[PDB]
């Protein structure tokens, strides 16, 4: 049986291929996740239809506790797998089963080069330089729930003034960093990608936490473990590292 | 019901406490893993008896496909959990269920300071400097199964001459590095611990792979997921990071 794979567009994980004529099916996409997906499909032996998540969201829960995006697709069994830079979080792992991480990363700071700023603490102590994150993303949630003083303070600032310091998506954040005096709290894997394509930007400090991206499956899914094992196999033989180098 | 926790002695994960009189039970140990364990027990609400694995091995399989150590304890249901720097590997994950990693790391190089060597490649190209790893550990296995040229070459050297380049345990490896012209392939978390207490030693290059340590449970265990969720919780609130700092920090160099 063909597995339905729910995903979302995000450089360089899942992107529309470049072609002179209209593309159809899986042929529409390319990227690290499509490469990962075909590696997993060879190892486990399954066919799949990549399908973009209808609402274009990763998955968060509203005030009433209902989920949206890819997480929701898995919960309602509208998809068998979720392959994308879907951060393994406490709140998400309770409603869906994650495979072991296929990429590890952390929350860090994207800012422009040649400045005295060097840590999340430097930012927390002032207000001249504005800073924030993608609204409702795992990074924002981290700062929202943290009880570490420095992070509590930063959240106080990010959420103030109607969350004007937050951005809707990564691209809006990057442009905001390139144009104004703004710093973006962003996942390290994404910062590496960006700083490699824009010499004006750089990472500030190191990681302020350790996270991973995993393949999502519905709770009780028989593939969860098979995928985990395949990921470990791909990691141990250098394929994951090879794939990262290819797209980064 | 009290859960039986199988573990092994390894600084600074599980160590014998220092005391004037004989110690008994869980009171015998201290370390990062005992701290982790009590955090998990508070969150999940269970009691536990720490018990050192009888044969003192982590878990590898012999030629007949038989497992030993902690992995074996879990397979035969002699323990409910395995809490130790037990590397999550392909071969192990097939016989036991692992929680999500509570610590991520990689294979790196422990060598002495002030030398021209700077990468696994530098080592692979020569033979003056001897190098190896703990025999039968996950690191050795990595090199044994790799098909990457540089690692294939290093394995060729490590396994040659009856594996004389390999060591029985981390301490033998560290002493060998401090005394002779030898480099030790070792997990990054352990290198950090050592270099912080030995200003003569240092890490060479970065990580040559990405691994994690996880709590082990028997296949089909009802705790696997509960523990995973608790670990994510502890990570998200800074406790795992806090615990690492508590046991890793040295006295400066
Ligand atoms: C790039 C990104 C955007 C998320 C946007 C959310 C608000 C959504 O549209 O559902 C994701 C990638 N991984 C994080 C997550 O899974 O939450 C998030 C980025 C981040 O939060 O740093
Ligand atoms: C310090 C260590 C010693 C393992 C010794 C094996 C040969 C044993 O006696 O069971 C462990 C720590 N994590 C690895 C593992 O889980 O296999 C191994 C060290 C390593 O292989 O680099």
């Amino acid at each position: 049986r063909t597995l339905i794979v729910t995903t979302i567009l995000e450089e360089p994980y899942v992107m529309y291929r470049k072609s002179d004529k209209p593309l159809y099916g899986n042929d529409r996409f390319e990227g690290y996740c499509l490469d990962l997906l075909k590696e997993l499909s060879n190892i486990l032996g399954f066919l799949y239809d990549v399908k973009l998540v209808p609402d274009g969201k990763y998955g968060a829960q509203n005030d009433k506790g209902e989920w949206n995006g890819m997480v929701k697709e898995l919960i309602d069994h509208r998809a068998d797998l979720a392959v994308a830079p879907l951060t393994i979080t406490y709140v998400r792992e309770k409603v869906i089963d994650f495979s072991k991480p296929f990429m590890t990363l952390g929350i860090s700071i994207l800012y422009r080069k040649g400045t005295p700023i060097d840590s999340a603490d430097d930012l927390a102590k002032q207000t001249k330089i504005e800073y924030g994150a993608v609204r409702d993303g795992s990074t924002m949630t981290f700062f929202k729930k943290s009880k570490i003083s420095t992070y509590e303070k930063m959240w106080a600032f990010m959420s103030s003034r109607q969350q004007s310091a937050l951005v809707k998506n990564s691209d809006e954040g990057i442009q905001r960093v390139l144009t104004t005096d703004y710093a973006l709290l962003m996942e390290s894997t994404s910062i590496e990608y960006v700083t490699q394509r824009n010499c004006n930007l750089t990472q500030i400090g190191g990681l302020i936490d350790s996270k991973g991206y995993g393949v999502g499956t519905p709770i009780g899914s028989p593939y969860r473990d098979k995928i985990t094992i395949a990921i470990l196999q791909l990691q141990e033989e250098g394929k994951l590292h090879m794939m990262k180098e290819k797209w980064w």
